[PDB]
């Protein structure tokens, strides 16, 4: 998984971004999944979800009309405990209760050991009392922190951890927004698009290596990349999510149909946060 995201609570100008998020999703193609629409029960929450029978209804990714926002990656490692929770449990549980995003998250640190490695964001978008975007994962320090502004990457390592793909994708990231500034918001989402699907490797990586182990040895030229592609694997989804100033909200969510890299569904939705 990758993602990017800049956040700006104080936006200096009327056309700024309080978030601008792009998100892909890496994961074994024969797993199923049900493409983002509004669910939950005043319609209020925006995202895809996991349909492993017996997870049905996890996710990865999403966003609620009351602002809350929350996102999973995977720490890569090289093997995996399948009696372990699921992870995908942890956004849906964040986006469908009343807990502030830190709170939520010292909860989340205090039960991290039932579950496989994972990354986990948690913001509070408000207009009016300003967002807050907290960090937790289970992999590095105990207690989530609070972010300050700024341009964030995520990985399947920690957050802001160098593998070569982070730091390339990050300045991809950061020339695709100062590039569509002033332009209309289709071209920064058709811009950001571009830059979830590229497939560049960037190798050598030693932080990599050292991190999946044998695991990843036969995936390795091809992990490495922002976009990746290996035999029944790899980045399945990318997400846009863009809220501006005002609150209101743009999500672009582009999935693999059919399991057929030639097949491709996106879909977008706005609205405005509550």
């Amino acid at each position: 998984c990758i993602i990017f995201f800049k956040f700006d609570p104080r936006p200096v100008s009327k056309n700024a971004y309080r978030l601008i998020l792009a998100a892909n999703r890496d994961e074994f193609y024969s797993r199923p999944s049900k493409l983002a629409d509004f669910w939950g029960n005043n319609n209020e929450i925006l995202s895809g979800l996991d349909m492993e029978e017996g997870k049905e209804g996890g996710t990865w990714l999403g966003i609620s009309t009351r602002g809350k926002l929350a996102a999973l990656t995977n720490y890569l490692q090289p093997q995996l405990d399948w009696q372990a929770r699921g992870r995908g449990e942890l956004v849906t549980h964040f986006l469908t209760t009343d807990v502030d995003s830190l709170s939520y998250l010292k909860k989340v640190s205090m039960e991290g050991h039932l579950y496989n490695g994972f990354n986990l964001i948690a913001a509070d978008l408000s207009t009016a009392k300003g967002d807050v975007i907290c960090y937790y994962g289970n992999r590095g320090e105990p207690d989530p922190i609070v972010l300050t502004p700024g341009t964030y990457g995520l990985s399947n390592a920690l957050l802001e951890t160098p593998w070569r793909k982070l730091c390339f994708g990050k300045q991809l990231f950061l020339e695709a927004v100062e590039r569509s500034q002033a332009l209309p918001k289709d071209v920064l989402i058709a811009s950001l698009l571009d830059v979830l699907n590229n497939e560049e490797a960037q190798l050598p990586d030693p932080a990599i290596e050292d991190q999946g182990g044998e695991y990843v040895q036969p995936m390795l030229s091809k992990y490495a990349a922002v976009c990746v592609r290996c035999p029944g694997y790899g980045t399945r989804t990318n997400t846009i999510i863009l809220v501006d100033a005002d609150g209101h909200v743009t999500f672009t969510e582009r999935s693999m149909m059919d399991k057929d890299l030639s097949h491709w569904e996106t879909r977008t939705y706005e609205f405005t946060l509550q």
